[PDB]
């Protein structure tokens, strides 16, 4: 398994670059190599894994929020696009329930303006037709998004005035949404990781009386009694980050601290509750998108 960093941000070497490059991560080897970008650049880009592929959807690529959605092959090293999503959206959270692709919240301005999203539309590659679902309680952009126990849970966000502690849970079989325990932290720009049957809100961003605040914290959620707790923070805040599980760690992967945009990843080990730095990436990326495949 190889852990793949999809699109992002970064002021480096050029300002305000929307990325359509990938680079995959080797965990054996601790190295970094870039492969195929995509058609278009995407920050904030979700990205699903489902039939050996990496889907890519939504983002914004330096001008417009993006409905369209491509598939990355790794065996060919070739990007294909496939249907669009009915609404465009940046900052979306995507999960994979039930052998069908979930976009979930985000951002756009080009129906209505500026409109962060509650809405759910659902992807079937057999049929390459995106369907609208049931809408969360809220919108929520800049959302992560976990799959457990045939659920997906939508996790903090920003509703377009508040950053969120709220977390709601969708069941394909009702198509219905029903809110969990709040997070303790408030967290839009959130990554989420489900590891051991616990669900991981890492990182994120919010606000205070005393001003802004870019997050290096984690959280835990058990669903067996509806709580969360705090486990131990990253070496660095990280908002905009993308979060990969494989062999039972959590791999903090880029994002941005509030000055850099990072191009350092670390690792997470839940029976020791310590983080690990590993190899940066070659590139910058906050708003990034991360799949394992």
């Amino acid at each position: 398994g190889l852990i793949y960093a999809v699109g992002g941000y970064n002021n480096s070497p050029d300002g305000h670059t929307h990325l359509s490059s990938l680079e995959a991560y080797n965990p054996s080897t601790d190295t970094w190599s870039p492969v195929a970008p995509m058609s278009v650049p995407r920050s904030g880009v979700g990205v699903a894994v489902i039939d050996g592929l990496i889907y890519a959807v939504g983002g914004y690529d330096g001008h417009t929020h993006l409905n369209s959605v491509e598939a990355y092959d790794p065996e060919t090293d070739e990007w294909s696009l496939v249907a669009p999503m009915t609404t465009r959206r940046s900052g979306v959270g995507v999960a994979v329930l039930g052998g069908l692709i979930y976009a979930v919240g985000g951002y756009n301005n080009s129906p209505d303006g500026h409109t962060h999203l509650s809405s759910l539309e659902a992807y079937n590659p057999s049929t390459d037709t995106w369907s609208p679902v049931a809408p969360m309680s809220v919108p929520r952009s800049g959302v992560g998004v976990a799959v457990i126990d045939g659920l997906i849970y939508a996790v903090g966000g920003y509703d377009g005035h508040t950053h969120l502690n709220s977390v709601e849970a969708y069941d394909p079989e009702t198509d219905e949404w029903s809110l969990v325990a709040p997070m303790t932290t408030r967290r839009s720009g959130v990554g989420v990781a489900v590891l051991g049957g616990l669900i991981y809100a890492v990182g994120g961003y919010n606000n205070s009386p005393d001003g802004h605040t870019h997050l290096s914290s984690l959280e835990a959620y058990n669903p067996s009694t509806d709580t969360w707790s705090p486990v131990a923070p990253m070496s660095v805040p990280r908002s905009g980050v993308g979060v990969a599980v494989i062999d039972g760690l959590i791999y903090a992967v880029g994002g941005y601290d509030g000055h850099t945009h990072l191009n350092s990843v670390e690792a997470y080990d839940p029976e020791t509750d310590e983080w690990s730095l590993v190899a940066p990436m070659t590139t910058r990326r906050s708003g990034v998108g991360v799949a394992v495949l």
